[PDB]
């Protein structure tokens, strides 16, 4: 009954907008149609491999990454609402023309869970929204502000069903892509994540090196001192998809700073930031265990940053260990 | 370049087949078709939710579970090659009428991964095909086969592509569904697992239930004992989406029996052999963990049966572990 | 490389608009592509058959025809840009509501050529945009204006392909549905017609109704005075098929007046003066025979005109056979 | 509830057949389908245009034709069914390897409707399936049988909706391309035609060059003796469109020799012959104006013939005339 544009063009009615956000989101909206597209048939478009070469974060490019993040860019430009733009897969932030310049500066993840693309597991697409603060000309130092500055966020989930998360200042609404007249239809509306939950989401393979907040939190949920039932436990191994679960679902995703990684592995940009807030605006909470995601000023466009989020009781019982270890 | 259709159908053509199994499989594929369309945009047709009953194997159907075991149980009557039909959904087998009956018996799981349908995970549909030994009329017993009495197994697995995974005899070949044109198209042939590989996957929540050998083989993936780097933990939820990147990847999947399930939670039947049968026609192992699961001989339509598969090496090292405890 | 979407913002971004007309243009475009979805399956749907019921211009209305329309007219409410809409399946004009208001009276045939739809044949939609010029509060008399004050007009062609076509003061274009990610695309800029066709189109089971004029004219066509080979007949049945065929190969379109209609049969506000636009901005010509459709200033939403439409050449050699006549 | 595929299997079930014909006309529908699916966005993928040859009936080639023949003619060698081919598009009959070689000889019109391609009017692919009569090895011969001995014709007409029209011993049944699942579902079971209609579909830009009959049978159904009401004209200028609405509504379709064509224009083999099947089948009727089109024993694969086709007591009127002027 109600399409994705329907519902952003009556938001910024009542925002009062001038319609280029509302331009923006639209122009994001047919990128990730067409990258659900080619995602529901990769590999008879032969997609599936690498593409060549390594990024920044030294991470093995795929074929799938190079067009995503071309659709991506290319839509963010024609929208005339951007100035700044970071991905994943650029070194640096891209400065947009004269021309086609706006006042927003967004950074996204063209194509993420990477590591999951061959095997067919969920992937999805996320981003984060700023508006542009300062008055000297568009540059990098535009991106290089807080989560707590953001304006929308959100992720498209190319899962069982195609979903676009976005978060603003309101609240979390979801919309399901129908592939038959290829428009976004919202399905939840001002989604709220539970209290408390029952499944935990981490990689275990790094037991080795995790810390010993995060280790006596896993052995909690296991072996509880209430003799409760012990927590489930999920890693699908792509932050979108692990982290819409832990949203509609509940619980606790944790991908935390260990030994070996001081500031862990996702990047504060677009993979930290648009979640925490995408979380916090649903009732959760994201923290990198010692201060909340979303205040952390960033000093690289590719930094990383550990980060625990989900439901506030589960996110605090692990904040109180770290500040009993403190 | 290659169809489905044409596959099985030159296949046969080779096997000198009278086509009764081709037709099979080809309305086994027409359902797919239509459940992974359905899937896709599950929200929007508000198939998301529970039906209003619990299986034999106690589980809470939704709707989704309903529609797809409507789906293939007439597809496969129509298809005039089978006779005995076992759901994961029906209490009891399903007789087919003197009409449309053939000598086929085919045992499915119209739709696994039930808890990951809401969050929008990888669910997807298990069957394994058998050939009816008995003399007698066709009745429950001719489903009370071992697996490795199997002719055919696979899965479709809804994932961020919708893949059709079809064994024989001759091997492995994966098939995706071009949703534009409406056929599957051959893109994995003679699949073959790695010998070794370097994902462990199971829902460590249980590890106060598991057994010792469980325990030690996952202290062993974290902490190696010749120093080598700990092996990656991955666990979606949905059998499918698990054991396809074992498959593609390598690895290990595990679901073991424990202290409250001697006999685990997958079933034997419509979920375990289709798996062994397919790991092991792809050079992999499948076992209880102290039996090969395709050599069991199942007393009840519905049993369940612990199950361990994936690489040779890794499956081998855990049962030399079992073994070492027995 | 250019979806409809980008284009109507980049042509509103010179025009200096507010965005509304962009908003009314898009909203369009979202029923279009249900209506082509529809379609392109009505026989499964069951949309084929009469709804029960005739309207104004005494006509049995089918199920696409309400469906059609109600996706119409709620799109268009939904958009914010409209105050009044005449379509041909509602007796009187719809008033919007004052919260949804806009400055724009639409007028259109949401599903013409219904004498074709059992059959299979091309049908489609038709429409005009008028800027409310009274001060008056909206009313039936805001779509009483001539087709030279539209500021835009168009129809969407459901055909081998379905293709949006939109003429506005700076020209006509041509965008086609790709029904994969569902986005209209450009696929013909700044169209104009031939200035002579070799083509002419009408229906010939009038003969006997037909005045001097359009009977000389025929016989003309068939007979070539220079002795040049005869023009070639073509009569879709669907007025939005044989336009379009008009507009891209050029030739001419009839659907005169005759001795029991003095007003011809085609309606002035729906179909005669969105085509009559579109072919002017083509440099094609629309008359009546003896006047400019453009130029009629109509006294009923659902009255009718004699229309005679294509190259200009060939629309004036018809028109000097009237005046010689005269 | 009934795919082509079951319809199709069912219907050789009774047949008694090996199967073979079964998957002559799966393979038949798997090119359809594909066919379909790029003429619905044809302009996109940019297949409008000439290829840049012209065939032995001289026409300029497009780029769709080429597409169009390449799919079926694969298709069909892929099959196992056939043994020869003939197709419009090629000078002489295709033989199919050893291998692949079937018993049915296959005639068709890959793409039918080349000038409207660009007007995105309705256009279709037209098939006639004989049985190998021959005993000497397979040759050009095999295909020049009188269309009498027909096994099986048919078409797909991509129109509003794609439909495949098939016409066997037992009777025409109508499957409609459902595009979201991709297969055909019965929609129309056991077509027959109506005795008489009220619309006549003929060229009347050759006026000029008709033959007294058709011109006096034309003059009736403007002017009727009776005084009734005159027929309806229609042309869509597709054979396969112009058809399938005379199959469904009623009346006739006339493609007459004339002064500069002693044998009209549209192929005996796979235009004429597949058509009067259809139509004969469905109790309708397919003349030349002197002999039953389905009992010319052609001498040229490209050979052309008169036709005219319709309901009995329209094509019988038409015969009156030709016999009265004989
Ligand atoms: N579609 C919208 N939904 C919600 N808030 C919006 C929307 N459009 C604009 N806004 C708000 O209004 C501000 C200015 O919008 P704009 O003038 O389009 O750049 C944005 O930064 C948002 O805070
Ligand atoms: N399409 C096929 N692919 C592989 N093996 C087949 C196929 N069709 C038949 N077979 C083999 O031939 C046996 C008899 O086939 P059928 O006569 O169709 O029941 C089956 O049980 C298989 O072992
Ligand atoms: N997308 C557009 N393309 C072309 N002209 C436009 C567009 N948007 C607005 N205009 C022109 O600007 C006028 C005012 O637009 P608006 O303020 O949106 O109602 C319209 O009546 C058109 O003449
Ligand atoms: N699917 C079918 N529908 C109708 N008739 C069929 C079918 N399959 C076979 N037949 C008939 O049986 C004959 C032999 O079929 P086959 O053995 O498959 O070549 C054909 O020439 C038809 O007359
Ligand atoms: O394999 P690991 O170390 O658990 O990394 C998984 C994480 O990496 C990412 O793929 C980003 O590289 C995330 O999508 C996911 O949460
Ligand atoms: O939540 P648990 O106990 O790990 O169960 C997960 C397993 O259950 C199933 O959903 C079957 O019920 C499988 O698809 C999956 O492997
Ligand atoms: O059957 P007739 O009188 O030629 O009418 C055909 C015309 O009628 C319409 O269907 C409108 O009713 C037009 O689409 C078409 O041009
Ligand atoms: O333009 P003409 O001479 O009427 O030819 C139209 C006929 O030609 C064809 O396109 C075949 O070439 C048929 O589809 C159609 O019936
Ligand atoms: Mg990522
Ligand atoms: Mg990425
Ligand atoms: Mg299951
Ligand atoms: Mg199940
Ligand atoms: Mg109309
Ligand atoms: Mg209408
Ligand atoms: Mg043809
Ligand atoms: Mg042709």
């Amino acid at each position: 009954i109600v399409t994705l544009t329907r519902f952003v063009m009556e938001e910024g009615r009542k925002a009062r907008g001038t319609g280029e956000m509302t331009q923006l989101l639209n122009s994001l909206c047919t990128a990730v149609k067409a990258i659900s597209t080619a995602v529901r048939k990769a590999g008879i478009l032969h997609l599936y491999g690498i593409a060549g070469s390594t990024n920044v974060t030294g991470d093995q490019v795929k074929k799938l990454d190079v067009l995503s993040n071309d659709l991506v860019i290319n839509v963010l430009k024609s929208s005339f609402a951007t100035c700044v733009l970071v991905s994943e897969e650029d070194k640096n932030a891209i400065i947009v023309e004269p021309e086609k310049r706006g006042k927003y500066v967004v950074c996204f993840d063209p194509l993420d869970g990477s590591s999951n693309i061959d095997c067919l597991v969920s992937i999805g697409t996320i981003f984060g929204i700023y508006r542009k603060n300062s008055t000297d000309e568009p540059s990098e130092k535009d991106a290089l502000q807080p989560g707590r500055n953001l304006v929308a966020a959100g992720y498209a989930l190319y899962g069982s069903a195609t979903m676009l998360v976005l978060a603003m200042v309101n609240g979390v609404n979801c919309f399901m892509l129908d592939p038959a007249i290829g428009e976004f239809i919202l399905v939840d509306r001002d989604v709220k994540i539970k209290k408390k939950g029952s499944i935990y989401s981490i990689n275990e393979g790094y037991a080795k090196e995790f810390d010993p907040a995060i280790t006596e939190y896993i052995q909690r949920k296991k072996f509880p001192p209430d003799n409760s039932a012990p927590y489930g436990a999920r890693y699908v191994g792509s932050m979108v998809a692990d982290v819409h679960r832990t949203l509609v679902y509940g619980g606790i995703f944790m991908y935390p700073a260990n030994k070996k990684s001081p500031k862990g592995k996702l990047r504060l940009l677009y993979e930290c930031n648009p979640m925490a807030y995408v979380m916090e605006k649903a009732g959760g909470l994201a923290t990198t265990g010692k201060e909340a995601v979303l205040d952390i000023v960033p000093t690289d466009i590719h930094q990383r940053a550990p980060i625990i989020l989900g439901s506030p009781e589960d996110v605090t019982e692990l904040l109180e260990i770290y500040q009993k270890h403190a």
